[PDB]
C-alpha cells in the first residue's frame, strides 16, 4: 500500500519513467519514533534509477506516482519491505516506514 498526500507545488506531469535516472531528498522516519535515514545529512541526495529492484517496493511505487518539484509523503506497509525480516539493528521486524521524499530528478 502507496498512500500519498503531495505537498502541491511542481508541475505534475514529468512522470519518471524506466530507465531514467532520479534524484531524491529522502528522510526516513519511525511511526511513533524518531529518524533512522536521512539525506540531508550526507548532502549527498541519492542518485538512483527505475527498473533494477534497488529500492523497496514501497518506495519504487511512489517514486513513479510523483513529478518534478512535488513533495510527497510516503507511507510504508511492512510487508513491502522488512516487516517479516526487520533490518538487522536499524528496522525492528513488524514495522511501518514514514518517509519524506522530495523529487528533483534529471532524465
Amino acid at each position: 500500500g502507496v498512500e500519498i498526500e503531495t505537498i502541491s507545488p511542481g508541475d505534475g506531469r514529468t512522470f519518471p519513467k524506466k530507465g531514467q535516472t532520479c534524484v531524491v531528498h529522502y528522510t526516513g522516519m519511525l511511526q511513533n519514533g524518531k529518524k533512522f535515514d536521512s539525506s540531508r545529512d550526507r548532502n549527498k541526495p541519492f542518485k538512483f534509477r527505475i527498473g533494477k529492484q534497488e529500492v523497496i517496493k514501497g518506495f519504487e511505487e511512489g517514486a513513479a506516482q510523483m513529478s518534478l518539484g512535488q513533495r510527497a509523503k510516503l507511507t510504508c506497509t511492512p510487508d513491502v519491505a522488512y516487516g517479516a525480516t526487520g533490518h538487522p539493528g536499524v528496522i525492528p521486524p513488524n514495522a511501518t516506514l514514514i518517509f519524506d521524499v522530495e523529487l528533483l530528478n534529471l532524465e
